[PDB]
DNA sequence: CATCGTACTGTTACGGCTCCATCGATGGAGCCGTAACAGCGATG
DNA sequence: CATCGTACTGTTACGGCTCCATCGATGGAGCCGTAACAGCGATG
C-alpha cells in the first residue's frame, strides 16, 4: 500500500520521512539541486537493488555489481525495481537501434527457434507416400552413387552379391546380372531397385520395410519413382518470406504490420509466443511514442536527442511487468509536448497494468497528469533536501511553502512581454539548406533580436542550426577547420563578428574536473597564486597549485585526496608545502572551498574571475562550491556551469549566440533566470537563437521559425514563421496550438 | 505478514491455499513424494526469482537464467529468497573447501586490499627525518649510480657542468673539479652530496626543497646519511605475519581464532571491515556446525557426507541478512543428532535476525524446534499434494488426517524387539584397520544378524566399511578389480558367499533414464517383446523396443517425445511400426504407461519380471509409472528405485549386505517399510550392516559398534559395541545417550 | 570313468549420451594541462 | 612616412587521465545399451 521511508540522509537530504503511495503515478518534484535523485536513484532503488543482489553467488555478484549502500534508517513495502537514470549515454558507433532496443536478439532467437531453411522421418515418408491416389504403380530407389564417374565394377558386383537385382542407370533399368558397360570419364546414376510396390490400404508395413531399407542402404536418402508422374526426393532461413536482414531493413511501423499478420500455425504459436509477445509489444511501444519510421538498421549513434531518449525508453518499459516499481528519473529530455503526451499515455497504460511509477520531473504536464505530489525543498544544495509539501497538484498549489506551487498557480510567472523588437533590416539568409532530412528550404533568421526554433522532435532544428550555421559562421569568423553542412550559401555573415555556440551534448564527469577547471578561472587563480612573491621564491609555477599535476600534489593520494581520506596531506591533494603560499591570507585549498557568493566578494577585485564568479552567481549556483567534483553535480547543475561557462564570454555587441535546448534539467525558476540572461543580452545589442521546447521561453521570443511538421522523413519543411501571436493564429502548426493556450 | 498462495498446481499440487506465517521457523511436512518441494522449492522460490530476474537486462537475464513459470494463480508477501537444493552436488578435484565457502574469494579480496608487500612521499620524508633529535648532522645523496661497472667521465663531467661540486665515491668524498681515477672493471657508487643539513625546528622548508630536488636528480631514491648513526634509505604480501598459502593450510578453528586477534590499525579496519565482518561470519558458522578440524586447503571431493552437507550449508546461510527468505530443502541429509541439533541452533540464530525459515524436513527434532508446521498428503504422487493438517506441532499430534501427527504422537511407531537374535560364533574380525582416519582398531562384526554402525558424522564409518570390508569382500567373492583400504587382514569370509552394496552417492538424472531401466526390468520387458512371433515376421531386436536406440524410435523427436510434445509419433518416442507388436494385446508404450501395481498383475507370471516389480512395490513405490522420466522423480523416489535394484537381487542364505544410510529422503513410512524389509532377509538367514543415523532404525538392531568419539582426526576409535540396551549404559557414547531416550 | 538331455544365469569392459561444476578486456569519447599561433597620436 | 611606450588577450593542436559501452566452453561423472566372460544319475 505504501512505501515508507524513513531517516533518509543520503547525499542532503536531512532525515526526512515519506510514504509514497502503491501502484499510483507519483511525481518528485522540487528545485534544481534540492535532491530528487538523491532520494529516488539514489535511495529506494538502490535499496532495492541492494537487497536483491545480496542474495545472490558471489559469480553473479561480481558480474552485475551493486550501487553504495544508502544512509537510510529502513525502507518497507519495496519490490523488483526498473530505474531510468538522468544521464544520457553516448553509444559506440557499432550499435544499433534493434541491438540497443534489444529486438535483435528476440529476433535472432526466433530464427534460430521455427527459421524454415526437408527433414522426414520413416512414418512422415510413409505418409506422404500414402497420399498418393490409390493404384498408383511406384518404385523405391536407393541411389548409391550421385554424380560421380569412375568404372565401378567392384560396387555393381557386391551390389549383386548382396541380392538386389535390378539396377537402373542412366535412367534405363538393366539385370545386375548381364555385363554392362560405362563410360570411365563419364557421369552415372547408379541406383539399386529394391521394390515396385502398388498403392492400396492395408501395405503400411511392407511399405515401411521397403522405405527402411532403402534409407539404410542409401544412407537416409531416398527417391521415389511415380511412373507417369513427376518423381520426387525425400531425405533424412526465412520467416514469412523475408530473411533477418530483410525484416532488419524495414521501418518500425512496417515491421509491426509484418508482425502483426504474419502465418503461423499450432505448433510455430506454441513455440514462439513468448518471442512474439515481446517483440509485439516493443513494436507497440515504438510506435505509440511516435518512432515508426526509422529503421531498425539505423545507428544509435545518428538520432537526435528526442529519438534518443525515446528509444532509451523503450529498452526498459518496453514489455511491461506487474508489480514493478518503475523509477523514471526525467524522461522528457528533449521532446515536444505532443511527444511527451503520447509518453504520458504510454506511462499511464503501463500504471494500469499493476505497477508503481515514481517520476522525477520538471514538466507541468507530468504534474497535472499525477495523482500524487511529493515536494522537496525549499531550496538546493545544502539549503534543500527536505518535503515542504505533498498531496495532490490542487494542494501543492494552495501550499505556500512550495515554490512549484507557487509556479504552477501562477502566483509566479515569467512575463509575457508587452512589445515585441521588430528586425532592423538585417537577416540572416540559408538557401538551400539540404542537410540530412531537410528538404532544400530557405531560412531568414533576424539579427538583432531574440529567435525561437521550434518544431517536434526530430523535424530538422539541430540539424539546421548546428550542423549548417553555426559550423559557417564559424569557419567564417574564428576560423575552425570544420566542415559545414550541405547548403548553398548562406547571406548576412558580414552583420556578425563572433559566434558562441552551447551543444545538445553530454557532459564528461571525471574526478579531475570541478566548475573552477570547467569555467576557466582556474587558470587564473593558479596564475595569480604563482605571481605571489613566496612562489617566486619558492620556485613554483602554475601547474605546481593543480592538483591533477604531479608537481606539488600529495603522492599518498595521488591527488585524488581519497585512497578513506588521505592521512599525510588530511586529503586536501597538496604537499604541506604547496598549501604555504597565501594569497590574501589564505590558500588553494580554501579558496577551492569557498562558494560562489564567498569567492564573489574575495575576488571583487580580479575583473577576468570576477566576471566568470558573477555569472556562476546569474545562473544561480551560488550556493555551490568552487571545488565540488564534477562526479558529485547533478544533471541541472552541469548544465548551469556548461551555460555559465559559455556565457561569460566576450560579447562585441554584434555576437551570434546559439544555444541548443538550455533547459534540460532545470526547474521553472531557474528557467526564469536563464531567460532574463538571454533577454539583457539581446538588449545589449546581440543576437539570440534557442532551439527550444519550453513553451515559458518560446512565450517570450521575438521571432519564431517552426518546422516540421513532422519527424523524420516526414519533416523538414517551415511550417510556421513569426511572431509568438502569428505562429498561433497557424491551424496546423502544434507549436501554434500549444501557444494558443498559454498567451 | 503471511505469504499468501493461491491456486498452486505444480506437479502434483491440487489448488491449495497456504498462508504462510513470515519471520518464524515453518517447516513442511509430507509423506515421500507428497509435493513439499513441488509447493515451497517449485513454487515460492522459483516465483520470487523469476520475478527478481525479470527485471534485469538480457544479458543478466542468459548470464543468471530462470526456473520455469509456476502454475500458480497468484503469490503476495514474497521477498529476496536464498533456497538450497535437495540435490547433492559432485564437485570437481580441482575444488577446495576454502574456494567452495567462498572464503578464498574474501581473503584474496583482503590481501590485495591490506597486505603489505617503502613508498614514501615527500611529507613522509620530511616527517621521518624530523624523528631524529635535534643536533644531529645529516647529508642528503643523490645516488645515480647503484651497482654499475663503467669509466665514468662523461656523466661525472655533466653533474659538475650541472653545478654540483661534492661527489662521495666508494664511501669517500671527493671534489668534482679535481681529477679522480677509478677502474673501469670494479663497481662504483657514485652519488651527488646535494646538501649539508642540521637538524633543528624551522628548517622544513629547506629539508623539503633538498628532499625534492635530491628525489628529482636520482628519480624517487634518497639516501640520508647520519654522521654518527645508522645510514638509511628512503624510496617513492603478509597481514599479521602470515602468508596466503599459511593462512589457507591452517584448520578452521585456528583461523578463526587468527582472524579474531589481529592486529590492525583504525585505517586498515575502515578499509576491510566488510571483508572482516563477512569472513568472521563465514568461520563461525565453520565452527559452530562443528568442522573446526578441517584446513581450508582440503579438497572438497574428499569429505564425508555430512561436512560435505555442512559446507553447502555455510556456502549460503554461513553469512546472514535480514529480510530474507531461507528455504532449506532436507539440511539434515547424513547429519547425527547432535550435528543436527547444531544446525538447528545455527538456524534458529539466523531466524532472530529477521528472518524467515522454510524447512522440508523428514526429521522430528526439527518438528519440534518449529513455530508452524504445514503437512501434505494424504498420501504419494497423484493421491497427494494438498494440505491435510496445519498449526503448531500438537495441533499436528492431534490432527487424525495427518500420518506424521500419527507418528510423533505414538499411535502409529515402529516396535523395539523384544528378544535380539544373538551371535552364533560366526564374526568378520577387521585387523588392523588404518584408512584414512582410524587408528589401528580392531573390528568384529556378527554374521546372521542386523548390525548397525553408528558414529558422528565423520567419526570413521563409511571409511571402515565401504572402503575396506566391501571392497576386499568384493575382490575375494565377486572378482572386482578393486583395491581395498589399509588393514592387516579380515578373517570370516570363508562365511559368505556374495555381497550386496548399496552406496552413499549420487544418483545420476537422465531422460533416458526411469524406474524400468534402472532396476533392470526393461531388459527382460524388450526381450520378451523381440522374442513374439510378430517381431520375428518383421526382424525386430531387443535393441528396437529401446526409446534410447535409433534403431525403432521415432527421429521426429529424436526419441524423447517432446521437441511441445512430437505429433508424428504422438510423442510415444515409437515409431508406428514398433508400437504394432503387442504382448498380451498391448504395446510397448502401455507397458511404460502401467504403475507398478498395475505391472504386478500384468507380469504375474513371469518371475524375473515379478520379483523385481514385488520389490518396487514393497518399498513403496506401486504408485509410480514404469516409464516416468527420472529427471521428474524425487529424492525418496529416486533413493528407493536404487534401494529396490539393489534388494532384488538373488540371495543365496549367506549374502552379506551393506547399506550405507538408506534413509535419505524417506518419511518414517517408508522407514518402517525398509526396516520390515531388511528384517525380513536377516530372518531369511542373511546378515545385514547398516551404516544409520535414524534411531528408529537403531533401535531394532541387534548389534551396534560405535565410533567416535568424535569427527575427523578427534575420531576412528570404538566407543561402544554391544546391543542398543548396552550401547545406551555407556555414558560416554553420544548414541547411547539418545537412545536412552527413545529405548 | 564316458555317455546321454528341445537356444542358460549372473557379473564385468567399452562406446555413446546427458547433466553439472567451474572459470575482463578493448575501443571510444570527454576533459585537463601545456604549448603554439594570430591579432593610437604628434611632428618634421 | 619613422619613431616612441615598465612581461598582452583570445582561440587552436597535442599528450595524458578517466569514465562508459559492448561483447560460452571444457572437463568430470553417472547411466544405458551391447559385447564379453565365467560357472545330476545309472550302467557296465
Ligand atoms: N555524492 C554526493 N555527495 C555529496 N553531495 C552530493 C553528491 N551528489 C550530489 N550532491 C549534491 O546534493 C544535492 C542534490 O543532488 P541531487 O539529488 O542529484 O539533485 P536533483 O534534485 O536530482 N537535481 P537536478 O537533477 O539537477 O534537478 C546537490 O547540491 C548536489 O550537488
Ligand atoms: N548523421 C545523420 N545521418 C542521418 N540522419 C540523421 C543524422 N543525424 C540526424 N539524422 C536524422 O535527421 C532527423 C532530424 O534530426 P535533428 O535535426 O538532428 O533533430 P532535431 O530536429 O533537432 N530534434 P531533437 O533534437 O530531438 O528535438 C531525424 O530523423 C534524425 O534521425
Ligand atoms: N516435473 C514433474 N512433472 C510431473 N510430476 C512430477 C514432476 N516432478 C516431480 N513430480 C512428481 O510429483 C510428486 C511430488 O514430487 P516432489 O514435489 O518432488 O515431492 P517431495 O515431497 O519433495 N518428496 P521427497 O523429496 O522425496 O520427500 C511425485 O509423485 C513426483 O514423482
Ligand atoms: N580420501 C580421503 N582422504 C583423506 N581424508 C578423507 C578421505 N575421505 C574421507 N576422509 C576423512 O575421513 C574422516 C571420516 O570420513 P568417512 O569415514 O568417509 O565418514 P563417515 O564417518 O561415514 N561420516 P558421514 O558419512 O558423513 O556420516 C573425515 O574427517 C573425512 O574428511
Ligand atoms: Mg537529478
Ligand atoms: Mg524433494
Ligand atoms: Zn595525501
Ligand atoms: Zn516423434
Amino acid at each position: 500500500d505504501y512505501i515508507v521511508v524513513k531517516g533518509a540522509r543520503e547525499h542532503n537530504l536531512k532525515n526526512i520521512d515519506v510514504k509514497i503511495p502503491r501502484d499510483k503515478f507519483v511525481v518528485i518534484t522540487g528545485l534544481s539541486g534540492s535532491g530528487k535523485s538523491s532520494l529516488a536513484f539514489d535511495t529506494i532503488y538502490a535499496e532495492g537493488q541492494r537487497r536483491y543482489v545480496e542474495s545472490l553467488s558471489s559469480y553473479a555478484r561480481q558480474f552485475l555489481g551493486q550501487m553504495e549502500k544508502p544512509d537510510v534508517d529502513y525502507i518497507d513495502g519495496l519490490s523488483p525495481a526498473i530505474a531510468i537514470d538522468q544521464k544520457t549515454t553516448s553509444r559506440n558507433p557499432r550499435s544499433t537501434v534493434g541491438t540497443v532496443t534489444e529486438i535483435y536478439d528476440y529476433l535472432r532467437l526466433l530464427f534460430a527457434r521455427i527459421g524454415t531453411p526437408s527433414q522426414q522421418t520413416v512414418d512422415q515418408m510413409v505418409d506422404r507416400i500414402m497420399e498418393f491416389e490409390e493404384g498408383t504403380r511406384i518404385q523405391l530407389l536407393a541411389p548409391v552413387v550421385r554424380g560421380r564417374k569412375g568404372e565401378y565394377h567392384k560396387l555393381i558386383e557386391d551390389i549383386k552379391k548382396e541380392g538386389y537385382v535390378r539396377i537402373r542407370v542412366d535412367g534405363e533399368v538393366v539385370d545386375v546380372n548381364d555385363p554392362v558397360n560405362l563410360d570411365k570419364n563419364k557421369k552415372h546414376n547408379i541406383e539399386i531397385v529394391v521394390d515396385r510396390l502398388i498403392v492400396r490400404p492395408g501395405i503400411q508395413k511392407r511399405l515401411t520395410d521397403s522405405i527402411e531399407t532403402v534409407l539404410r542402404l542409401s544412407n537416409g536418402i531416398l527417391v521415389v519413382d511415380v511412373i507417369g508422374g513427376k518423381e520426387m526426393l525425400l531425405s533424412q532461413v526465412t520467416i514469412g518470406g523475408k530473411n533477418i536482414y530483410e525484416v532488419c531493413c524495414l521501418s518500425i511501423g512496417e515491421a509491426k504490420e509484418f508482425f502483426a499478420n504474419l502465418n503461423l500455425t499450432e505448433r510455430q504459436q506454441l513455440i514462439a509466443r513468448q518471442i512474439l509477445k515481446e517483440i509485439n509489444a516493443r513494436l507497440g511501444f515504438l510506435v505509440d511514442v511516435g518512432l515508426d519510421y526509422l529503421t531498425l538498421a539505423r545507428a544509435a549513434g545518428t538520432l537526435s536527442g528526442g529519438e534518443a531518449q525515446r528509444i532509451r525508453l523503450a529498452t526498459q518499459i518496453g514489455s511491461g511487468l506487474m508489480g514493478v516499481i518503475y523509477i523514471l528519473d526525467e524522461p522528457s529530455i528533449g521532446l515536444h509536448q505532443r511527444d511527451n503526451d503520447r509518453l504520458l499515455r504510454s506511462l499511464k497504460k503501463l500504471r494500469d497494468l499493476g505497477n508503481t511509477l515514481l517520476v522525477v520531473e520538471h514538466d507541468e504536464d507530468t504534474m497535472y497528469a499525477s495523482d500524487y505530489i511529493i515536494d522537496l525543498g525549499p531550496g538546493a544544495g545544502s539549503h534543500g533536501g527536505q518535503i515542504v509539501a505533498e498531496g495532490t497538484v490542487e494542494e501543492i498549489k494552495q501550499n505556500p511553502n512550495s515554490v512549484t506551487g507557487e509556479y504552477l498557480s501562477g502566483r509566479k510567472k515569467i512575463e509575457v512581454p508587452k512589445e515585441r523588437r521588430k528586425p532592423n533590416g538585417k537577416w540572416l539568409e540559408i538557401i538551400g539548406a539540404r542537410e540530412n532530412n531537410l528538404k532544400n528550404i530557405n531560412v531568414r533568421i533576424p539579427l538583432g533580436v531574440f529567435t525561437c526554433i521550434t518544431g517536434v522532435s526530430g523535424s530538422g532544428k539541430s540539424s539546421l542550426i548546428n550542423e549548417i550555421l553555426y559550423k559557417r559562421l564559424a569557419a567564417e569568423l574564428n576560423r575552425a577547420s570544420v566542415k559545414p553542412g550541405e547548403h548553398d550559401l548562406i547571406k548576412g555573415i558580414e552583420y556578425l563578428d563572433k559566434v558562441i555556440d552551447i551543444d545538445q551534448s553530454p557532459i564528461g564527469r571525471t574526478p579531475r574536473s570541478n566548475p573552477a577547471t570547467y569555467t576557466g578561472v582556474f587558470d587564473f587563480i593558479r596564475e595569480i597564486f604563482a605571481n605571489t612573491t613566496e612562489a617566486k621564491t619558492r620556485g613554483y609555477k602554475a601547474g605546481r597549485f593543480s592538483f591533477n599535476v604531479k608537481g606539488g600534489r600529495c603522492e599518498a593520494c595521488a591527488g585524488d585526496g581519497i585512497n578513506v581520506p588521505c592521512e599525510v596531506c588530511k586529503g586536501k591533494r597538496y604537499n604541506r608545502e604547496t598549501l604555504e603560499v597565501r594569497y590574501k591570507g589564505k590558500n588553494i585549498a580554501e579558496v577551492l572551498d569557498m562558494t560562489v557568493e564567498e569567492a564573489l566578494e574575495f575576488f571583487k577585485n580580479i575583473p577576468r574571475i570576477h566576471k566568470k564568479i558573477e555569472t556562476l552567481y546569474d545562473v544561480g549556483l551560488g550556493y555551490i562550491k568552487l571545488g565540488q567534483s564534477s562526479t558529485t553535480l547533478s544533471g541541472g547543475e552541469a548544465q548551469r556551469v556548461k551555460l555559465a561557462t559559455e556565457l561569460s564570454r566576450k560579447s562585441t555587441g554584434k555576437t551570434m549566440y546559439i544555444l541548443d535546448e538550455p533547459t534540460t534539467g532545470l526547474h521553472m525558476a531557474d528557467v526564469h533566470r536563464l531567460v532574463g540572461i538571454l533577454h539583457r543580452l539581446v538588449e545589449a545589442g546581440n543576437s539570440v537563437v534557442v532551439i527550444e521546447h519550453n513553451l515559458d521561453v518560446i512565450k517570450t521570443a521575438d521571432y519564431i521559425i517552426d518546422l516540421g511538421p513532422e519527424g523524420g522523413s516526414g519533416g523538414g519543411l517551415v511550417v510556421a514563421e513569426g511572431t509568438p501571436e502569428e505562429v498561433a493564429k497557424v491551424e496546423n502548426s502544434y507549436t501554434g496550438q500549444f501557444l494558443k493556450k498559454v498567451l
